[PDB]
């Protein structure tokens, strides 16, 4: 159980972005079933009045939270891997649009996944704006977790993989626009039943083992990282 309470760009807090420059749903509950329009962009998928300007080469943080701000982030039992998607606004998500730009599912050196990792760090992590065209977009962050992910939603609807997608509202201002984006993946859609890493046992499987599910990360990204950027509390 998580949200976005707001982004930063390169290390300076944007304000509370909640039903303003993100899409927020109401609560924190997961979206489960995989073939549901709340894949895209949650439960209460609307224009919101504001977006965030940046350009190309900022690094722009998401912030979660799960019930106060830079709280325990989510519970530690809730394992999985995080990736951030982007498509053109004008999509509203529909059609074959998604295109990866992050992924982190778990890092062998330090043992952990990203969810661990993001709770470490207060509920941050970021990604490079790429060079696309200016214009607007939707930047999906998604966390999977996994701690119920060894049974399928759609044959025990009381289990499965959850999923905290939140949509963020991104106008990019300055870019060269040397790497237009290319055609994505529709959610929903890409995830399905046999999808790898959407059916996986963390309690008996190693880590190590896991695979994330595809897309793969487009080679126009500009990485990413799970890490603290501000300190809320200062704020
Ligand atoms: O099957 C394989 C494997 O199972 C292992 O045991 C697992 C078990 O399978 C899981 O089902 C169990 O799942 C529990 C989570 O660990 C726990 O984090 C989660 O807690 C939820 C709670 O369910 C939910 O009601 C609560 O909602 C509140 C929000 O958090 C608030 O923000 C909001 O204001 O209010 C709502 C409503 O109160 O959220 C929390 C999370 O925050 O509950 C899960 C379901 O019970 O985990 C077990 C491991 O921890 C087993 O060990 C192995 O033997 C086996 O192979
Ligand atoms: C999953 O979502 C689809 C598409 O909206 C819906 O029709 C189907 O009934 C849902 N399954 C459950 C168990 O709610
Ligand atoms: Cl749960
Ligand atoms: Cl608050
Ligand atoms: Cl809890
Ligand atoms: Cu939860
Ligand atoms: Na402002």
């Amino acid at each position: 159980h998580t949200l976005v309470w707001g982004v930063w760009v390169n290390g300076v807090d944007q304000g509370d972005g909640r039903n303003i420059y993100i899409r927020s749903p109401p609560n924190n509950n997961p979206v489960k079933n995989l073939t549901s329009p709340d894949m895209t962009c949650n439960v209460d998928n609307r224009v919101v009045p504001k977006s965030v300007p940046v350009n190309a080469g900022d690094t722009l943080t998401f912030e979660w939270y799960h019930n106060t701000r830079d709280d325990d982030i989510i519970a530690s039992s809730h394992h999985g891997p995080i990736a951030v998607y982007i498509a053109p606004a004008a999509s509203n998500g529909q059609g074959n649009v998604w295109v990866k730009l992050f992924e982190d599912a778990y890092n062998v050196t330090n043992s952990t996944w990203a969810v661990d990792r993001l709770i470490t760090a207060h509920g941050q992590h970021s990604v490079v704006v790429p060079h696309v065209a200016p214009g607007d977009y939707l930047f999906r962050a998604e966390i999977i977790a996994l701690h119920e992910a060894d049974s399928l939603y759609s044959q025990n609807p009381i289990r499965g993989a959850q999923f905290y997608i939140s949509c963020a509202q991104i106008t990019i201002n300055s870019s060269d626009d040397s790497t237009p984006l290319p055609a994505g993946v529709p959610f929903p859609g890409a995830y399905t039943d046999s999808t790898p890493g959407i059916q996986f046992n963390i309690y008996t499987t190693p880590a190590t083992s896991y695979v994330a599910p595809p897309p793969s990360v487009w080679s126009g990204a500009l990485g990413g990282s799970i890490a603290q950027v501000g300190d809320a509390s200062l704020e």
